[PDB]
C-alpha cells in the first residue's frame, strides 16, 4: 500500500513524551513517575519535550511551543516513538503550523487519543504516515486494570502480525486519576451487533466531536472505504452524539463507508440501546453496513490501541468480530 | 440576495417544529404565546406534525420536511416561526426543495439549533433568514418587552436600527417558573478589540454552525460580521476549539468583525480566558471584536438577519447597527 507503517518498538528504544493538548502540569508528580516506571519496565527509555511542563490559563501551552516539541521529536532520529501526555481540547490549533515535509521524512510511531484525534489524523492525511489512537503517556499511570491496555499497546506497536481487537473481561467507567483504590469493575457483556455484515476498510476514527473539527479543512480524511471507529465522552448526550454523527456522515465519501465500530459510552451519557438503534437507523450512510457497539476504546477503561490509516475487517458472525490487519 | 417582505397587521404566521416537538412546551404557554402574536395582529397556524414526539423529543425527518414545504408552498403564509430549538434540524438539510423555497421568499425566524436550517436556506437560495425569537419566546410572561422591540425592529419594518444593550438581563428557566426571575443590571457591551467594520452577518449558534462545515451548506466567510453564541453545555475550551475550527473554514482570512453573545453562567466564561481565546485566533487579528451582546441562551434576545448586514463602530455609543434586513 501507500500508507507508511512506522517501525515497530523494540527494547532500548527511546520514547518521547510531548504535551500537544494539556500541559503535564495537570498530572500529579507521582502519577508521572508511575507512567515512567511502567514504560521503562516495558523496555523503553522515556524522555520529555522541552515545553511539556509549561502551563497557561487554559491549562495548555502556546502554539509556538507545542509545534517546537513536535518538530524536535520527529527530527531526533533516536526517538522511535512519540506519546502524548494527555488529551485536552486544543491540539487542532497546531494543524496549520506543522512541517509535514519534516514529518513525512521521519516516519515514527505517534500515539494518543481523544483530542489527539485531530493531530494524528491531520498527520495521516497530510503525510500518509499511519498514526495511532491508543494510550497516552498518562494512560500508563492508572494503577488497576492496566493489563488490557498494555497487551493491546503491544499487539499494535511491538509486533507486526494482524491481531484481534478482543473484548475485555471487565470494564469500568471511573475517574481513576482522582481515586485509584476504589474502582468499579463491571463484567463485560460484549460487542453488540447493531447491524450484521462483513466488511473491510481503512480505519478512521477516535473522538467523534474532535474529528468533526477537521471538517471543511485540508486535514479531513475522505470517508469512502473506511471502517469508522468512533467514540465520545461524558460531555456528549445522545442527541449531540446524533448531530455530530449526522454531520460526520455528510462529509465527502460518507456514502461509501464500509462499516462502523463504536466505543462504549461513559455512563453519564445514558445511551440506551433503543436510542443508539434509532440514531443508527435514521442515518442514510449506515444502511446495510455492519455496525458494532460496546468496543473497548473511548473514554471508559480499558482502551485498545488501533492504527489511523491501518486496516480492519469486521465480521459479525465470527467470535472475534474485529480484526486489525495493517497496523 | 432576496428579502422577505415584512409582517403587516393581519398576516398569517406558520409555526413549525424542525427540532423538538411542541410537546415539550407547557400547553398553557402555547396559549400565552398564541395570544401575543394575535394582539400583534397576526393570524397563527400550526404545521400538522408539530405535536409528534419521538424518543429524541423530536419527530421524523419526513414530518418536519413536509411542514416546511407546506409553509413555503402556502402563499398566504407570510412568516414562519420555529416552535423551539433542539439538536437535529441538521438532519433535514438534504431533503429540502430549495427551488420551492427560492420561489416563496418569506420570513423564517428561530435561534439556537435553528441556525442550521436558516443558514442552509440562505446559502442555497440567497433568501435572508433570521436568528431571533422562537414561537415559544412569546410565552415568556415577564421581561418580554425588548424581545418585542427587537423582533419588531427587524421583522415589522424596513428601516435600519441599532442593538440596544438591554436594561436588565437574566439566565433563568422561565418556562418552569415564570414569576420568580432574577433580573440584572447589564454592564453592557465589552470591547475585546477596537475598530470599525461593515459586512454580511453570519450565523447564530457556534457549535451548530460547526455542523455545516465540509458541506455545501457552509456559507463562505469572506467579508463577514460573525455574531456568535453558545449555550451552557459549552465551556471556554470547547468554545475555543469550535471557534478555532470555524476560523479555518473557507474565507475566514477575510472576516471583517465579530460580535459575541452573553454566555450562560454555568459556562463560566471569564474576561481573561475570553481574551486569551481571542488573542490566539489568527483570523481575528486587527479587526473589531465585542463581547456581551444580547442573544444566545440568555434573555432577552434580539433578532438579527443571517445574510443581512451590520456596521460595528467601537468608537460610538451604539456600536452595533443593523442596516439591511
Amino acid at each position: 500500500s501507500n500508507a507508511m507503517i512506522p517501525a515497530k518498538l523494540k527494547q532500548g528504544d527511546e520514547i518521547r513524551i510531548i504535551a500537544p493538548s494539556r500541559s503535564i502540569g495537570i498530572m500529579a508528580d507521582n502519577q508521572v513517575e508511575i507512567a515512567v516506571n511502567r514504560l521503562t519496565d516495558m523496555g523503553f527509555k522515556v524522555t520529555f519535550g522541552e515545553h511539556v511542563a509549561e502551563m497557561d490559563c487554559m491549562m495548555s501551552s502556546s502554539i509556538r511551543s507545542r509545534v517546537a516539541d513536535i518538530h524536535e521529536a520527529f527530527n531526533d532520529s533516536s526517538v522511535k516513538a512519540i506519546l502524548t501526555v494527555i488529551g485536552g481540547f486544543n491540539s487542532n490549533q497546531l494543524l496549520p503550523y506543522l512541517d509535514y515535509d519534516l514529518i513525512s521524512e521521519n516516519p515514527k510511531i505517534l500515539c494518543g487519543f481523544s483530542d489527539i484525534t485531530a493531530l494524528a489524523t491531520a498527520i495521516y492525511t497530510q503525510t500518509e504516515l499511519i498514526t495511532y489512537s491508543g494510550a497516552h503517556f498518562s494512560s500508563f499511570s492508572m494503577e488497576k486494570g492496566l493489563d488490557y491496555v498494555m497487551e493491546s499497546f503491544s499487539d499494535c506497536l511491538l509486533q507486526k502480525e494482524p491481531f484481534a481487537l478482543k473484548e475485555s473481561a471487565t470494564w469500568s467507567d471511573d475517574e481513576w486519576y482522582l481515586d485509584q483504590e476504589n474502582r468499579n469493575f463491571i463484567p463485560n457483556e460484549g460487542l453488540v451487533v447493531m447491524q450484521p455484515g462483513v466488511a473491510e476498510g481503512i480505519i478512521i476514527g477516535g473522538n467523534l466531536c474532535t474529528l468533526n473539527l477537521l471538517q471543511g479543512t485540508e486535514y479531513m480524511p475522505n470517508l469512502a472505504g473506511t471502517i469508522l471507529f468512533i467514540e465520545d465522552d461524558f460531555m456528549t448526550i445522545p442527541e449531540t452524539f446524533d448531530r455530530d454523527l449526522e454531520s460526520l456522515l455528510s462529509q465527502p465519501g460518507a456514502d461509501e463507508i464500509e462499516g462502523m465500530v463504536i466505543g462504549r459510552f461513559q455512563q453519564k451519557t445514558a445511551m440506551t440501546a433503543e436510542k443508539l438503534a434509532y440514531i443508527i437507523e435514521t442515518k442514510t450512510a449506515l444502511q446495510k453496513i455492519p455496525v458494532i457497539s460496546g468496543a473497548d476504546f473511548g473514554h471508559t477503561q480499558p482502551i485498545a490501541t488501533f492504527p489511523i490509516g491501518g486496516t480492519a475487517r469486521i465480521d459479525t458472525n465470527q467470535t472475534d468480530k474485529i480484526q486489525i490487519i495493517r497496523h
